[PDB]
C-alpha cells in the first residue's frame, strides 16, 4: 500500500532565490543542485525544487487553502517566526484555526506554515474544541 | 529548527469524492471528518482535506509541476498502479527518471505520484551520471 509522502516538488519560477529561501532562511539541508532544480531534505522530508516556466509568483489572495506545513518543536516556535517575520517573509494567515502556527509565503507564494503538535495532539485538541460537524473514527 | 514535514494541507472543492478518493481507492486511513474537511493519515504523512470554494478542479497542462508523491514498494507497484488505472483515475506524465513512477490526478486536478525510491537512490544514480550542472554538497 501507500506508506507515507516520498517527496514533496514545489515548482519554482527563479531557482537561486527559492534554493536561498529553503536553505539559509529555512534551515534545510542542500544536498544538490542542477541548472533546472535542487534537492534538500528537512528531517526525512525530500524536498525537490524544480525550475518551471510555467510557475506563477502568485498572491495569497490568488491561491487556494493548499499548504505545507513543516515541524518546530515548542521551544523554537515563536523566535523562528519572529525571525521571519523580522526578515519581511510575507503572510498569508493570521487566526490560528489548527493551534500553533504560522502562516507565511515563500518566494514564488507557495503557501508555508510553522506547526508545533503532531496529528494525535491535533485530534485530542479537537475532541475539547471540535471543527463544526466533526466525527472521530 | 524544522524537523520534518508536518501535515499536507489539500484544497477540495467538494469533500465527499475526495475522502472517497484518498480512503478508499488509496487506501489512507481516516481519522476524522467535519463539515468543512478531514484528516487522513498515510504511514508518518498527516493529510489533510480543506474543503474550499476557491478550488478550481484544474486540467494538468493550466497546473505547474508542483506534486506530491507517496511511497510505495516496488513488488506493489504495479497492482496499485493498475487499480488507479481500472478507477479510470488520469495520468499527466510518463516515467522518464530512476525508480518507478506513476503520475496520476486528483479529482480536483492535484498532481500526484507514486514512486519508489529514496533520496539516497537517487543522489547515487545521480552521482553517476550528474543532471546538466549538477553541484553536490
Ligand atoms: C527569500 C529572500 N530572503 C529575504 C526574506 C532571504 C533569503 C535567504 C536568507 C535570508 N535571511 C537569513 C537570515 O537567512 C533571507
Ligand atoms: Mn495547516
Ligand atoms: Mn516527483
Amino acid at each position: 500500500m501507500l506508506s507515507g509522502l516520498n517527496h514533496l516538488t514545489l515548482a519554482v519560477s527563479q531557482l537561486a532565490p527559492s534554493v536561498a529561501f529553503y536553505q539559509q532562511l529555512l534551515g534545510m539541508t542542500l544536498h544538490a543542485r542542477w541548472d533546472s532544480g535542487a534537492y534538500l531534505s528537512c528531517g526525512d522530508l525530500w524536498l525537490c525544487l524544480s525550475l518551471d516556466p510555467q510557475r506563477r509568483v502568485t498572491p495569497p489572495e490568488e491561491s487556494d487553502y493548499t499548504h505545507y506545513a513543516f515541524s518546530i518543536s515548542e521551544a523554537d516556535f515563536a523566535s523562528f517566526a519572529a525571525r521571519l517575520e523580522a526578515a519581511g517573509v510575507a503572510v498569508w494567515k493570521l487566526n490560528r484555526s489548527e493551534g500553533a502556527s504560522h502562516y507565511f509565503l515563500d518566494p514564488d507564494g507557495h503557501k508555508l506554515e510553522l506547526h508545533v503538535g503532531s496529528l494525535a495532539q491535533r485530534l485530542a485538541a479537537c475532541r475539547e474544541q471540535p471543527y463544526k460537524g466533526m466525527v472521530f473514527f
